[PDB]
């Protein structure tokens, strides 16, 4: 149990860096362009790798020239791809990302290619003994709940010192995913999900959604410039102010930087308060740079 | 491989990777949306004309700037898919292979474009100097970096001076963008294509007005051509006779993107086949009109 595993998506981010967001029906030239390996679980593996944590990525990929770019990027970062669910049907998903250089805002137009998702069958083949931590990016909820029931069953047959710590991410405001609330030691709920459920702050969301988490779980909600908050079994609300850079240039994957940094800090035995703080610290650092290089 | 002497039609200009996404609604800044469909296409004027020439049955070559990388790889495989000779590409050690993001709102049909960056250098006169011209029977230049292209055109003129009339390379130029620097290109080539957009920005309200008002800018013996979409196209040569062909509209209009490039390549093809200017005008109108009722370039011939 020496590695952190992230189960989720790997998407090709085709990036255009603009000085201002284009008005509808307008024609504006971009400042610069780059291809970036994206996908939430995939971005968190980049961050975990830079933090010095051995990690593995599990997600669906389709053989082609794009997957060769993605795989070469994963390998250059030392991310283990041995668990990848290579598919025969479907193309590798790609997205057009417009990054506003003046405020760091990122607009994503995702092309979801109907690539078959990672299944409980794919997960059943995985050797759970090499993993210290397993993070699951909420996608195919019913099929992931089965992956989560499999980790819990393994845990019950293991000593407390050899148990696999589990984290879940509920980013999209999709009702199917609200069952995952639900499972795991740490539950990351997005600001978008929280707002969609009628909450105007991180503290409100935590108080209103805690009843949905597993006994003894920590519910975490980041709220951009408002920093981030956490709530555990003790009922004590924990807050961390954000660490915004003086110039916010790229927020693409900031939330993924936060999740990965919180997971790394907890996996290192640090307190929830310290982990919240470290999450905001690394995410804030990322926001003042293009991509993920130089975050540490 | 071995290209026979005076066998190819060369087009010099832009190649860009256009990523086109169809959306339910225009995305609001800082949001993550899912497009209805996404297409990766090879674009650019000279690039589109190259595809059309291959489909017409002509050996053709593309000359343009690319930087090694994944974008270039996609573009090279798309050129090769269309039988385009890619050996004259000006590879660049600095800059980005052009890529554009187009967003189409499915509801109103509006097109929002994030254009490629200006980082990649255009083909230069020194890059063009290194080209052995003997395998080309026709060279078409898309007006971009005018001062450098003027020298490319002077080089061809020099080459032609030393050749018997049967081994002279025919030349065409396209002034498509309403940019002042491009207007000096009107004085070069045997055939000059002027866009409706340029004509309008110069105050002309019809293809007849544009040709009459701009013919003085062309070199002796040149033919000035202007397509005006639904109004068809005109041509004017040294005899002073305004030639015209009506448009050949398709039953339903599907995709007009690259219709001007289809017209250009078809007029060039027809002229290179020894057909008259009137026959070339008609042929260009027919092929471009058929293209408009088709998605992309499949089945234009
Ligand atoms: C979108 C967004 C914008 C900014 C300015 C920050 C920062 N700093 C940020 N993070 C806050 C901490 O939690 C992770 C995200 N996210
Ligand atoms: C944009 C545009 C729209 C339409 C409907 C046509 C036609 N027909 C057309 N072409 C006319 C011939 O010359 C080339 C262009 N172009």
């Amino acid at each position: 149990g020496s590695q952190i595993l992230c189960v989720g998506l790997v998407v090709l981010d085709v990036i255009s860096l603009v000085d201002k967001y284009p008005k509808e029906d307008s024609e504006i030239r971009c400042l610069s362009q780059r291809w970036q390996r994206g996908g939430n679980a995939s971005n968190s593996c980049t961050v975990l790798s830079l933090l010095g944590a051995p990690c593995a990525f599990m997600g669906s990929m389709a053989p082609g020239h794009v997957a060769d770019f993605l795989v070469a990027d994963f390998r250059r970062r030392g991310v283990d791809v041995s668990q990848v669910a290579w598919q025969s049907k479907g193309d590798t998903p790609s997205s057009c990302c417009i990054i506003n250089n003046s405020n760091g805002n990122r607009t994503i137009v995702l092309h979801d290619t109907s690539l078959p998702d990672v299944s409980a069958t794919d997960f059943e083949k995985v050797d759970l003994t090499q993993f210290k931590w397993i993070h699951i990016e909420g996608r195919n909820a019913s099929e992931q709940v089965k992956m989560l029931q499999r980790i819990d069953a393994h845990n019950t047959r293991q000593p407390p010192e050899q148990k696999i710590r589990v984290s879940v991410e509920v980013e999209k405001p999709r009702e199917e995913l609200f069952q995952l609330f639900g499972y795991g030691d740490v539950v990351f709920v997005s600001k978008d999900v929280a707002k969609h459920l009628g909450f105007q702050s991180a503290e409100e969301a935590l108080r209103g959604l805690y009843g949905r988490v597993r006994k003894g779980a920590v519910l975490v909600c980041a709220w951009a410039e408002e920093g981030a908050d956490a709530l555990g079994p003790d009922g004590k609300l924990l807050h961390s102010d954000a660490f915004p850079p003086p110039r916010v240039v790229d927020t693409l994957g900031a939330g993924d930087t936060f999740n990965a940094s919180v997971i790394f800090s907890l996996s290192q035995g640090r307190s929830v308060q310290e982990a919240l703080r470290f999450g905001c610290q690394v995410a804030g650092k990322k926001c003042g740079l293009q991509g993920f290089d130089g975050i540490v």
